[PDB]
């Protein structure tokens, strides 16, 4: 018993976090092979910021400015390019601890675990979701840039996320490790605003299944609704659209606990409603939207890495 | 800025996560050096359920008994103890990952990091606290045993906790790695029942504070209240009684923010007068409590 936000365990990720400096700018790289990923806002001074071009800036570089230490090991960079807005320093000697890895962009409302790293040192390890404004409710402080997110399928390491930057509102925005950002922002000292957060629907209504799980029942009703009835209401309360994909992957849940897909959308609905009435759900007063379908099964049915 | 549960980064810990099989049970084992740490109750059979006898049963136990599984490799059991409620497999090959490590006991409303196994392979990481009635509401299903609660201060590895058996109100009860059980419980089937849980009142001050450091003001008041007027107010609410060294622990704190102990009592009182009148505090409709001073200070200043 018991429900927890659980974060994949970060071993395989700890092997490969180094310290990149770049002149005065000290950030976190991922030492994958013989190629350390990390942001490519570390080449920017205080007016490079501002208005950066990183093809100009990254040109006038040399191998020598990139100082690359793993644990008390300097690596030394033969190489140096660009991939949209992460930078590649190829190193001379290939990680030993590389785990299998792949690189993927996810989707919003996926979850990932993020090993926050200082200084090439992780801290800590937490799991979040990918909200559907493209940002993340991390909590990362300066030096933090080049932290990444990741999921483990099977033994084989997913890199879905390198952060950049945080935004005015406290909230963190960056790149899959292809160096495309997540959502409309851009790597620069500019005026940038997340749009308005909606609530992830399957996240929810996956929660609501493992509080069943946990004999958490009493939110539960006689009422089904149409998947058409659910939406007109979910929107009108900033929560996102349920798709057939999403019903359809609520499947095995909604198997194991007996309460149908459509069935548990009526109990969300009087949720959003009516309130909780002063009641909890796994010992939480707001309805959790950072666990989707699979971390439930997954943590319900013990599924290890 | 952000705040966020976060647990320590587990790899050196998952290094040391071996898979412990006796008879018919499998749990895991902690394999610090050349000795594997397990709960005592992997060598208990159906009829040793409510009143185990671990001495009797330990010495009809062979060292061929003990199947233990590092990864794909087993290690060869050369001598086996026990200590208190944990069983100590003295292994034939030192654990080439074993960290920097200590041992230590932790005391109620101390925070650490759970690395959920099921046969030794690590699973999960999440963030737990020691309950006031030394419970943890961890998320353990069967073959959880043995999965360890540790903090990571530096190089060096803290364990602090072992996982042993659910209660029927679905928490959880351990021993530190020296054996001895935190809390009034038994390694045995017998009725167990843990007390009235009460909140961290430290833990959720320290959590006001964290939210005053990320800009959450709404819930500051312009009183201030003496020590002994909160705790009559906070025992009412089932909140654990703040002593001297909880206010003086939340000293950097209160320095930090520029607001007094007793000041963010007086808002803590306040809160639990009101509710939240749907706000929230660092994204939460409840009062945190499973966020230390020292947490807080951590996370929010490096
Ligand atoms: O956001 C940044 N860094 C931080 C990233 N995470 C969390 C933090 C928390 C506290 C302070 C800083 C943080 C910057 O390096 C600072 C200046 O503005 C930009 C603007 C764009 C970019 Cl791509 C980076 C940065
Ligand atoms: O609680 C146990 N195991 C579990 C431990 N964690 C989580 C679980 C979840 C679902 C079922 C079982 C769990 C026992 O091994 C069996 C039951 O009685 C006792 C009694 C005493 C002891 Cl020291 C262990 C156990």
């Amino acid at each position: 018993s018991g429900f927890r936000k659980m974060a994949f365990p970060s071993g395989k990720v700890e092997g490969c976090m180094v310290q990149v400096t770049c002149g005065t700018t000290t950030l976190n790289g991922l030492w994958l092979d013989d190629v350390v990923y990390c942001p490519r806002h570390v080449i920017c001074t205080s007016e490079d910021m501002l208005n950066p071009n990183y093809e100009d800036l990254l040109i006038r570089k040399s191998n020598h400015n990139f100082l690359v230490q793993a644990g008390n090991v300097q690596l030394r960079v033969i190489g140096h390019s660009m991939q949209n807005c992460v930078l590649k320093l190829k190193v001379d000697t290939a990680n030993p601890k590389t785990p299998k890895y792949k690189f993927v962009r996810i989707q919003p409302g996926q979850t990932f675990s993020v090993l926050a790293c200082y200084n090439g040192s992780p801290s800590g390890v937490y799991q979040c979701a990918m909200r559907p404004n493209f940002t993340i409710k991390g909590s990362f402080l300066n030096g933090s840039c080049g932290s990444v997110g990741f999921n483990i399928d099977y033994d084989c390491v997913s890199f879905c996320y390198m952060h950049h930057m945080e935004l005015p509102t406290g909230v963190h925005a960056g790149t899959d490790l292809e160096g495309n950002f997540y959502g409309p922002f851009v790597d620069r000292q500019t005026a940038q605003a997340a749009g308005t957060d909606t609530t992830i629907t399957v996240n929810v209504l996956a929660w609501l299944y493992a509080a069943v799980i946990n004999g958490d029942r009493w939110f539960l009703n006689r009422f089904t609704t149409t998947l058409n009835d659910f939406n007109l209401v979910a929107m009108k309360y900033n929560y996102e659209p349920l798709t057939q994909d999403h019903v359809d992957i609520l499947g095995p849940l909604s198997a194991q606990t007996g309460i149908a897909v459509l069935d548990m959308c009526a109990s969300l609905k009087e949720l959003l409603q009516n309130g909780m009435n002063g009641r909890t759900i796994l010992g939480s007063a707001l309805l959790e939207d950072e666990f989707t379908p699979f971390d439930v099964v997954r943590q319900c049915s013990g599924v290890t890495f």
